[PDB]
DNA sequence: GCGATCGC
DNA sequence: GCGATCGC
């Protein structure tokens, strides 16, 4: 159980990777859409912050060749 | 301003 | 179509 803590809206917030969907960079930035109980949520981490599953992840979307 | 999306 | 949003 690998649980994303960020901030969004000013609301704290935690989401488990498996609920994680797309994962992208942009610049230090690791960003990312998730499940969220219906609708998809947005959040945001610094690669610093980024648990090293979510890292995981975003090395696996980087390799997408479609 | 970068990526990408949601919610208008 | 675009602002807000996230870290920087």
């Amino acid at each position: 159980m690998v649980k994303v803590k960020f901030k969004y809206k000013g609301e704290e917030k935690e989401v488990d990777t498996s609920k994680i969907k797309k994962v992208w960079r942009v610049g230090k930035m690791v960003s990312f859409t998730y499940d969220d109980n219906g609708k998809t949520g947005r959040g945001a981490v610094s690669e610093k912050d980024a648990p090293k599953e979510l890292l995981d992840m975003l090395a696996r979307a980087e390799r997408e060749k479609k």
